[PDB]
């Protein structure tokens, strides 16, 4: 067995502390182990990312923009969660494929079936004025071609939409693949517990203040990086068995997601932080029918 | 006589401490009073530019990229004033007009004739990898659309081109005629003395520091803020003889060239700032002709 003891996992891609040459045989091996894993990947992050927000209390009063929301199963969860909070907040939840019926008949989340492009984005910012936008984007084509017109796509949502923070998808193209070096918004690289086996995807969470805007080029050193650095810990760090970590699961992604989730926000009160955990946990599974 | 005394003038955009209604007659009024003014205005404002990079020891071994440069007679007289410093610079002076023949057969110098477009940039990105860029722009095509277009091109310019610094003109559409709300880059708003009456105009001068670009949004609020405090100076400040300026040349404009021009380094060593300046300014006036 694979074992090890560790103070806390990589939270941020900038803690990564080693590098691996990527192996492309990693692509044949199985990439999920657990049903609806994605649904979890994006739930997790979502919950990190907006309970941060009720920290700095600019959640409360909020549009949340989710652009790629569908099917969205997850999404009724953060809903609930935040509802039953006391949080006050729309959702519009935009896609050109269609939601899970479970996001029907409440009056707080709206529904949009379009594939948006720049325009769209322009009608729906003057519509929603004069309400503070949270952006969530997961939009999918793929190519780098295919990236670099999503990540050209998010920036032109964040300067049309103006939100106040945002959570971005984001994975840089491979070294090998190159095409040229391009800019992403300034954020926190938040790493994912449950993303596929080897998946370099991450998160941009960015909160604006100001009315500025910061940008960063992205390389293909940086791309070099990002392939070495993530491979590393798929490899080695996401395949631990973390001993010192006394829960019910040991592994690697569970000392992860613990991680996230005890800094989330509950009205029961816990004894604690690791009966808080437990019990967000296997709420959250109960949800998406995960044994 | 319209009198007053006053410390310093005023730099920066932000320094302008009042505003006023913007008067439409103003445009019928005379533009400009000395003969080439045009080229004296762009002269002091990048001969302060460029000093300032001397000063933080960036300019020395780079490549200066002007593109909107034609016809570029007062640009002669910027490469030899570094050029008898002792800076090692090249020139590289792009636009689709043609240059003065006083620019040609300088070895430090190349003149291209080209409209620059996105994809041109990336091929002199190329060419001139692995130098360092310094860019000015000064193209001109005008409607907020021609505007909201030029800002795009000089946005382009420095993600393409990522240059240590750069000069950008900048002028912001007219509150009546907005289209759009947009960014530019964060930079210094320099003022720039002897443009025209009632130009709204001024310099953008940034430095780019890491591999971060930040931006600014600029919107109709602004748009009304640009033109109240820009229709102040023209009309009020402008027009006032600084009787405690003791040169030659009091009127508004020779005061504020006088705080550009005290920055500038010459080889001459002088007794007094004032002698210094009275030398740099009867040499620019004699280059360019102007009595
Ligand atoms: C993690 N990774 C994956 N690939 C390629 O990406 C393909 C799809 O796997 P993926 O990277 O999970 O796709 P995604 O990012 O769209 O979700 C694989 O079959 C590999 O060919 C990779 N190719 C390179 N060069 N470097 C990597 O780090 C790398
Ligand atoms: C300074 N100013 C100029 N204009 C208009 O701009 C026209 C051209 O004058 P300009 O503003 O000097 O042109 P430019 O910025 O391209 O160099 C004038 O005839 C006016 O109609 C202006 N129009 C508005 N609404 N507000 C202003 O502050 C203003
Ligand atoms: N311009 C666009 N507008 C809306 N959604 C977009 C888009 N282009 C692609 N997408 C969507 O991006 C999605 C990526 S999959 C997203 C999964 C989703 N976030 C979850 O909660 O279940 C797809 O459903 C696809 O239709
Ligand atoms: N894409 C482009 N490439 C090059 N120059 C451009 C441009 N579009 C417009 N311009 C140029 O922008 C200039 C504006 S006038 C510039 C005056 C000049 N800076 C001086 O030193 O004399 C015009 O000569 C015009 O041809």
């Amino acid at each position: 067995m694979d074992v090890v003891s560790l103070d806390k996992p990589f939270m941020y891609f900038e803690e990564i502390d080693n590098e691996l040459d990527y192996e492309p045989e990693s692509a044949n091996e199985v990439a999920k182990k657990l049903p609806y894993q994605g649904q979890l990947k994006l739930l997790l992050g979502e919950l990190f990312f907006l309970s941060k927000l009720q920290r700095h209390g600019i959640l409360d009063g909020a549009t949340v923009v989710y652009i790629g929301s569908a099917p969205g199963t997850h999404i009724r969860y953060l809903r609930d969660h935040f509802y039953n909070l006391g949080v006050i907040i729309k959702w519009m939840l935009i896609d050109g494929r269609h939601h899970d019926p479970i996001l029907n008949g409440l009056r707080d989340v709206t529904l949009v079936t379009r594939f948006v492009d720049e325009e769209y984005l322009r009608s729906i910012k003057k519509q929603l004025h004069p309400s503070k936008i949270i952006l969530i984007s997961d939009v999918r084509s793929p190519s780098t071609a295919d990236l670099l017109s999503n990540y050209a796509l998010q920036n032109v949502m964040i300067s049309i939409l103006n939100p106040v923070a945002s959570s971005l998808k984001w994975r840089c193209p491979f070294p090998d693949q190159w095409i040229k070096d391009f800019y992403i918004p300034h954020g926190n690289k938040m790493l994912q517990p449950f993303a596929p086996s080897y998946s370099a995807e991450m998160r941009l969470l960015s909160i604006y203040t100001g009315e500025n805007m910061r940008l960063t080029r992205v390389t293909k050193s940086d791309a070099v990086n990002y392939e070495k650095k993530m491979y590393y810990l798929n490899k080695i760090v996401r395949n631990k068995v973390v001993v010192n970590f006394d829960y019910p699961n040991q592994e690697y992604d569970y000392f992860h997601m613990y991680f996230m989730l005890r800094t989330v926000y509950c009205n029961k009160t816990f004894p604690t932080t690791k009966a808080k955990v437990l019990f967000l946990q296997q709420s959250i599974f109960r949800f998406l029918n995960i044994p």
